[PDB]
């Protein structure tokens, strides 16, 4: 059994991450629940101490294999499994700075976990991101389109609310590859729509997050397949 038949529902999650942003070495670890395909989260917190970027920005970081897909398009993040992907981030907040992630994933017993590491440099440390003055980013769509013989890219631009009610933005690119090294069928060209919801538990004493993604794919513009080959 494999691709869609691994993914049956309620599943959970693990995460550890490892990142360093303009030298401050700090590390995040968290548990969480996927009741259903497309709705997944993540309780997630600070392991060494305060979080010394905002949570907002580190929400990106944070499984595309619990995107809701319609049967008419390729999953193409369940079907690397088994045999996993990996997936290369990087995300430029303009006029601050810039971050990369690599994650690994792994799945077994219900539970996808994910080893994700996270370098950032350059940032404004008077800047929204290490000022922690994001309140939450606005709901966008990914572009998926193919790349290389085996792989998908994801684009998108991502806006960022600050406290004072004014947007940063962030554009996004993402490199996946299946790492099974065997011929995963690749899909059409295709949206991602992405919802991002973080609440905070204060019966959790450690600096931490509960978040929430909605994800959804669609084929949101018919034409778009013809314009990749």
């Amino acid at each position: 059994a494999s691709g869609r038949a691994l993914f049956q529902y309620p599943m959970t999650s693990k995460i550890e991450l490892n990142g360093e942003i303009n030298g401050k070495k700090f590390k995040v670890a968290g548990e969480g629940f996927t009741p259903s395909s497309g709705r997944f989260n993540m309780h997630a917190y600070c392991t060494t101490g305060d979080l010394p970027m905002s949570w907002v920005v580190i929400a990106s970081p944070l499984f595309h294999m619990f995107a809701h897909y319609p049967e008419d398009i390729t999953h193409f993040f369940q079907e690397c499994f088994p045999g996993s992907y990996t997936l290369d981030r990087t995300l430029r907040m303009e006029g601050d700075g810039t971050l990369t992630t690599h994650h690994e994933y792994s799945l077994e017993d219900g539970c996808v976990t994910s080893k994700t590491t996270l370098n950032a440099s350059g940032f404004d440390p008077k800047g929204a991101t290490m000022t922690k003055s994001f309140v939450k980013q606005l709901p966008n769509e990914v572009k998926i389109t193919p790349h290389g013989p085996n792989g998908i890219r994801l684009t998108s631009t991502v806006l960022y609310l600050k406290e004072d009610g004014t947007i940063q933005i962030g554009t996004q690119d993402c490199i996946v590859t299946p790492v099974g090294g065997r011929k995963v069928t690749q899909p059409k060209a295709h949206f991602l729509h992405t919802q991002i919801i973080q609440k905070k538990d204060p019966n959790d004493t450690r600096d931490h997050i509960v978040q929430t993604e909605l994800a959804v794919a669609g084929n949101l513009w018919h034409g778009m397949d013809e314009l990749y080959k």
